[PDB]
């Protein structure tokens, strides 16, 4: 019955034998709570989009080999059926690498158990893992294909492979074969690359439809000319037309002017091109899901992106401007649009110190530490995200400051250093590779090391994390390590089993919200004035990382569905550098909930 | 064990042996959907109030003798428990007359089945009905008394009886005896009257603690001196400190400046007086619950009152100002205040004419009409609220216009007139008692008569409604009437029978639907419905009577729509009964429409 094809004669798609052009927006289901999926998708439909595009992050669904997450917030099949329900078609981008400002570009960290693995290549072990994953993911996607009665009209193979150094065409051919095996011969498969011959050279493949991406700064004629060199016939397609841009901690918040996005969008549509707006809603990197760029710079918790729908799904002036552009080409749905959610300022909530990390090792590491002559990486100790404690003893007296150093810049990515429970400061990847320390001979030297997010783009995506090379004290290699993987997520859920720098520590407090009030709880934004850098949970849900010391993001988005009215709400903060809690004023040791986000602080 | 008493020695209340004074606000549960009771009550607590005050409208709970309504939106017992659960005390004002800009001051219209009844007196038939009501209501209130473990700390007897002409002290003694019988000998019983000896003369009674009321334009010293003449000892009390004032259709919206309310409130509290703010939230007169004053002027649907909480429960600058003054005397609760609800503009919804009233008679009046030589009142035909159709035949040719009159001014309160399906205009209490009509001899003369609300204050609360006296045509009395009481609420809920039973236009029902998406956390939201191009009528959404609209008079243009009556996926049905002129004749379907907006307009020019 149902057909979706490239017709090479009208330089067009044909949907059920009819000319069809898609106007799509990116929404990542892994970046929006399922609680809000229908809200965001309906707002997208009301803007006049006839499709949405999404990434399937492999690491979000296969945390360990043969252990799968496809329920609740991880229910990609439900997300796709919901789009279909709403009358939206779907452009699926299952990777296996997705880039996406996401931890290791979507690639599971357990791949790095083979230390020499060449990711995104014909490396047999990488291929074998990909094949197993595709064997689980793609039969799920097959019934969701358009010709089988679902919304999925096209499927991207890999992601900007032309930008990667390997240029392994056999790898692309493998993916083509395997996608065809599972999905059949009719599904439109495609690739996306930068709009230049240099990018297309290694990214394009025979039998995969070549598309390009570009934002508001690109010459649109030249960009499509570059696509046309690869595909003389067929639809013009811009698969990632940038509505904004990504951020890094410590760098000014990225914005793109509404007038520029509207002007380029109109230009692209008027050409008869299919287009996807990246991002339409950006949402949030909750927990440890953010990625990084090289030279090492992590992206923040917010993935607001300056997108047409704000992080919390708000209707922006950019949203209405783009909807007005779409309306010049297509009739958009009638009726009022679902509103921006109400936001509530719950106000100040005092916290109290629970325990330092150092005092909580029984709860954080209930299996006991691993001993090693030299330091081991996160992967070697079977921990992918969060924090690992490295412990040794001082081999000499350090009454005078002694250089603690990682000569090969092997602190990936940041270490909070203490000696006999006295904080010494911080080692930082690419920035501070030496720190002067003091303490007695035999004193306990602790390094709490944070994985700040695995690099998601470029050659250095094989990003192990931890102490990846030796530390020296006064030029001498430090040996005899006691390494504690830290079960932070379990420990926070159990209130740590109790069911200038400060020592890394957990602080906790409670706030209640009244029941029987129709419009509470509401969404809110948590702010950390006086704090420095850490992690935050509300009711055990890891909301991500805060860093008001660096910016530009000051507030974190808190979705209302994790807040309750039946029992008090708990807030737990892991502060890594300096807590405003040593003062004799308990009111200082506190967080604040505000009703407007601050993501563009200077 | 718990105690609440007047300490006469020390001019105070005692609560469990401790000095106490109350800072209360009025909330009428009959004017707030139950969906929102906890919301309003919590905002009230967060303002620093330690008590709320409320009226029990008798007619709201006993629509016919022995038929009672105490469930859902009528659940007084629950409202009082909810207040108690929030840590609020209650000043209960059970009447039996409450005034309150409410239909007939709370008294049931069926009292008027005795035409000569003297309301609010020792009239035996009045007392018998009062006694039966008290014997149902008061035993429900007994466990809610403070000394039995509930919130109720004081109870008002009657309501400003000193303003009424009768001065029947037997009546007051009878209430006192009956309240004591049911509630016991400890409950503080009190009266409230205007702060002047001319009011207190007939309102105050031995054994009932005399309190006064006054607003921002009163001298506080003089007002409390007037109280002290009646109660030399005991707490100073202002039982109705006015934060705003009532409205009437066609008059500008009443406001009172925030600074005036704040300053007077400060001065009252500084005297150590207990005080209740009337109203703290006013809410809404849904359906036909509004009252009227004399000379006849009905209060509108909105009871916003310019109160510190707006009709939809919003936090206003007045709210925060009053909270700030209360904080100067007492500690106010910690924590953020529940917010003003979100409002959503659902936009324009087109309607279309379903049926005229005349075409829907069989569904509105399924038991048939009552025939009578001369017209009968609402009360006589056993209808209390809404609309009754009076029908006769023209006895003379009226090819030339002939005067239809109510010589004794007895159209109570408005009649929409038609002859053989052609609208002739409107007869109006006081204003227009004659209308020229045309039609052939034997033509059907219809008058659709609306009860615009029974007067709630003054001598004239015995307000029957309907054609209360004869009609004349060219000076000759019109005889032989066929009178149709109209079950509009039943008929609207069944879509004029379409869902089964499991310049002027003819009065008619206009319907339209709109949908709200499901699975959206923040929809449905509260909204406000506006009627541009419409004239006068009644409005329902999903069978819930939201009240009366009258953009032709104002000041209320919009009507408050609470979100809980709206539904997702399934279409919401709006029914408009337009009485005078609908914007629905022209070939432009777009004009026959209502509009939902996100801001109220109750104070338009
Ligand atoms: C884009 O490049 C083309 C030539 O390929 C040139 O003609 C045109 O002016 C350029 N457009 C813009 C907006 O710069
Ligand atoms: C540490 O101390 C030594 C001697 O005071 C000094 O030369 C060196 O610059 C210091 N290094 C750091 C990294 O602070
Ligand atoms: C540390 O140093 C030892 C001895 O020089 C060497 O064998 C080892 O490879 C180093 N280990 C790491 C993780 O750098
Ligand atoms: C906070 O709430 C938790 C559970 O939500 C409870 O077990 C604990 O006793 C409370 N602690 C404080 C300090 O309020
Ligand atoms: C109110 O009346 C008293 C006399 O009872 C007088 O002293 C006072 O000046 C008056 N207050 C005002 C504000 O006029
Ligand atoms: C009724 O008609 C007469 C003419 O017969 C006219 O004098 C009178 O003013 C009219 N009355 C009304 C109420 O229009
Ligand atoms: C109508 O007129 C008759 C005859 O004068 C009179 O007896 C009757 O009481 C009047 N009825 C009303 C309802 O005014
Ligand atoms: C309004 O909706 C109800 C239920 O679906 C239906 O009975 C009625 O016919 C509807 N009217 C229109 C015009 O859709
Ligand atoms: O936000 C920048 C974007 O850049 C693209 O080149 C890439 O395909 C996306 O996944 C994303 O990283
Ligand atoms: O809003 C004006 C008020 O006037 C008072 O005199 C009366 O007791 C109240 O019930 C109410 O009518
Ligand atoms: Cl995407
Ligand atoms: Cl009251």
């Amino acid at each position: 019955q149902r057909m979706f094809e490239i017709d090479y004669s009208r330089d067009s798609f044909l949907k059920d034998g009819q000319p069809f052009r898609y106007i799509s927006g990116s929404i990542h289901y892994s970046r929006v709570p399922r609680f809000y999926w229908k809200d965001r998708l309906l707002k997208m439909k009301m803007a006049g989009l006839n499709a949405i595009q999404t990434y399937v992050p492999w690491n979000f669904h296969e945390p360990w080999p043969g252990q799968y997450q496809f329920s609740e917030d991880h229910d990609v099949e439900y997300f796709l059926r919901l789009a279909h329900e709403l009358g939206l078609l779907v452009i699926l981008r299952p990777g296996p690498y997705i880039c996406a400002e996401w931890e290791m570009g979507g690639l599971p960290a357990w791949l790095l158990e083979k230390e020499s693995i060449l990711l995104r290549s014909s490396d047999p072990d990488y291929l074998a893992a990909v094949d197993k994953w595709l064997g689980v993911l793609l039969p799920k996607m097959k019934p969701l294909l358009y010709q089988n009665g679902g919304p999925v009209i096209t499927v991207q193979v890999e992601n900007e492979y032309g930008s990667y150094f390997a240029c392994d065409f056999d790898y692309l051919r493998f993916l083509q074969k395997r996608f065809r095996h599972h999905l059949g011969d009719d599904v439109v498969l495609f690739t996306t690359d930068g709009a230049h011959k240099t990018f297309l050279k290694c990214g394009a493949l025979q039998g995969l439809y070549t598309t390009v991406d570009f934002g508001t700064g690109s010459n649109i004629t030249d960009a499509f000319l570059s696509q046309r060199k690869c595909e003389p016939k067929g639809p013009l397609i811009n698969s990632e037309f940038y509505t904004g841009w990504l951020d890094h901690w410590g760098q000014p918040h990225s914005t793109i002017k509404t007038e520029a996005v509207a002007s380029s969008l109109y230009d692209i549509l008027a050409r008869g091109a299919s287009v996807n707006l990246y991002m339409f809603i950006g949402g949030t990197n909750f927990a440890y899901w953010n990625g990084a760029n090289s030279p090492y710079a992590a992206q923040p918790t917010s993935y607001d992106y300056d997108a047409p729908l704000s992080e919390a799904g708000d209707l922006t002036e950019k949203y209405f401007a783009l909807r007005n552009i779409i309306q010049k080409f297509e009739k958009v749905p009638e009726g009022p649009i679902p509103p921006s959610t109400p936001k509530f300022a719950y106000g100040k909530v005092t916290l109290e110190k629970l325990k330092t990390v150092g005092a909580a090792l029984d709860i954080l590491c209930p299996s006991g530490p691993i001993k090693s002559l030299y330091p081991l990486t996160f992967i070697q100790v079977k921990q992918h995200y969060g924090f690992v404690l490295y412990r040794t003893t001082l081999p000499q007296d350090c009454s005078n400051p002694a250089p603690l150093s990682s000569p090969l810049n092997g602190v990936h990515d940041r270490a909070y250093v203490a000696v006999d429970g006295i904080p010494q400061g911080v080692l930082e990847r690419n920035n501070v590779i030496t720190l002067n320390i003091t303490g007695k001979a035999g004193a306990t030297l602790d390094l709490l090391v944070e994985n700040m997010g695995r690099v998601n783009y470029g050659a250095y995506i094989n990003d192990f994390k931890g102490l990846v090379s030796n530390l020296t004290l006064s030029s001498n290699i430090l040996t005899d390590w006691t390494i504690f993987p830290l079960d932070t997520e379990d420990a926070v859920r159990s209130h740590l089993g109790g069911w200038n720098y400060t020592l890394p520590a957990f602080y906790m407090g409670n706030f209640s919200i009244p029941s029987g009030i129709p419009d509470l709880p509401q969404d809110t934004f948590i702010q950390f004035p006086g704090w420095t850098k850490g992690q935050v949970w509300i009711n055990g849900f890891n909301l991500g990382r805060y860093w008001p010391a660096r910016g530009p993001q000051l507030t974190l988005f808190v979705p209302q569905h994790i807040l309750m009215t039946s029992a008090p709400n708990t807030i737990t903060v892991l502060e890594l550098e300096w807590a405003p809690c040593s003062s004799d004023d308990p009111e200082l040791c506190a967080v604040t909930f505000v009703d407007r986000p601050v993501i563009g602080s200077s």
